[PDB]
């Protein structure tokens, strides 16, 4: 009766932040920008294909269906870590402790109305007093809950989704006596969530395609796989 | 103890379907399909309008807050009616009762990708069994969980959100005992309901800036408010 054992799990798997490390060597620009935030995801990426697979169950998947779920939520994984790292801030994003956009930053980077949409997720999650249990709890659904319509064993798929889920129900209930409904009010962000990164997919694609941009093997080969 | 009366409500308030009455007089062709998919769509709007509203509550919000909503969920609902219309089909989308389109159809208007989209919700819905009462209780749902940028009242939209969302908790306690995970996999269908119509507002938006395809004022006014 103290509290749900794959949450404390996935709290105790949480990967240590990582830095961007903007070039100090590079003028300021749309391109170094955008140049920095595709290398800062380009080595989360490897970070969350580490991190996954430690979900129970995941590593039994073959490794088809591991990918395939993978290529599907990276970018609502990747979203979701930036607008948990923004809480405690007020119209800024926190990429990394060394990688902080406000809204003039984001302009320059063409990334207005982009980021925008993950402040707006960043607002509803203060409003709701989003905790770390529950962020990685909603990691680990996004993942097993991203509609890739390339899985092999669906039914083991849907077993992990309950089993997340199932996580959430419990936490909920012990944590949260004082509002029966926060288990389905904290399932009812991932809407916004998806939509924002099936807007990011779009946009990050476009600017693939431009070629302006160097972008690393594993983020193009997660980028392509949409 | 017989079920949940907000669902009772929805159900009685359920529109009539409308038939799309594609023009028989006109060759067929991508621009017979696209503007009969659109005229209808225009038709169903004014319907969404009248039936929204019926839900508890979403009168008594401002008439700014009430368009908000609409404005921001209208495909969501006209996408969950054609999924839900289409679950005793195969491959097939029925958009009326007069207008069923096979996958051959999709290709021939432009709309394979989005129609396989749309029949990967269906896919799920069907191995899911839902029933009239869930989908209702998800429109309702989908309107008030929309995620305007534009709110007035943001206590009374969540105040909505938790209403329905009650609904749908005491409906699936009540009727499906053997799953008491069942309504969060309810809400865990909205992601994928929410990207398909992201992607469906872009492509319709593609379209009306192609200026081949004569539109509606409503429903212009509905892809514009995006
Ligand atoms: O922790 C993150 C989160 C998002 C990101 C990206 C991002 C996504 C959306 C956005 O509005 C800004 C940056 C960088 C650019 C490539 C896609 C992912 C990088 C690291
Ligand atoms: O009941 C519906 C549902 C969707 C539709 C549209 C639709 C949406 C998505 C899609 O893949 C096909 C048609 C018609 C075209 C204008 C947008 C809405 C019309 C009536």
């Amino acid at each position: 009766k103290p509290y749900n054992k794959i949450v404390s799990h996935l709290l105790v798997a949480e990967p240590e932040k990582i830095y961007a490390m903007p070039d100090p060597t590079v003028p300021d620009s749309d391109i170094k920008a955008l140049t920095t935030l595709c290398d800062l995801a380009d080595r989360e990426l490897v970070v969350i294909i580490g991190w996954a697979k430690h979900i129970p169950g995941f590593s039994t998947l073959s490794l088809a269906d591991q990918m395939s779920l993978l290529q599907s939520a990276w970018m609502e994984i990747l979203i979701l870590g930036v607008v948990y790292r923004s809480l405690s801030f007020e119209d800024e994003l926190v990429y990394a402790d060394d990688y902080i956009m406000d809204e003039d930053q984001s302009k320059l980077a063409g990334l207005l109305d982009l980021n925008n949409a993950i402040l707006q997720l960043v607002k509803k999650y203060k409003s709701m007093k989003l905790e770390k249990e529950e962020f990685v709890t909603l990691k680990a659904i996004a993942l097993a809950n991203s509609d890739s319509m390339h899985i092999e064993d669906v039914e083991a798929v849907q077993k992990l989704q309950d089993v997340l889920h199932e996580a959430l129900q419990d936490y909920e209930a012990g944590q949260h006596m004082e509002d029966p409904r926060r288990a389905g009010k904290m399932l009812m962000t991932l809407p916004l969530l998806r939509q924002t990164s099936t807007k990011a997919v779009q946009h990050f694609y476009n600017i693939k395609l431009e070629g302006k941009v160097p972008m690393h093997k594993l983020f193009l080969e997660m980028l392509e796989a949409k």
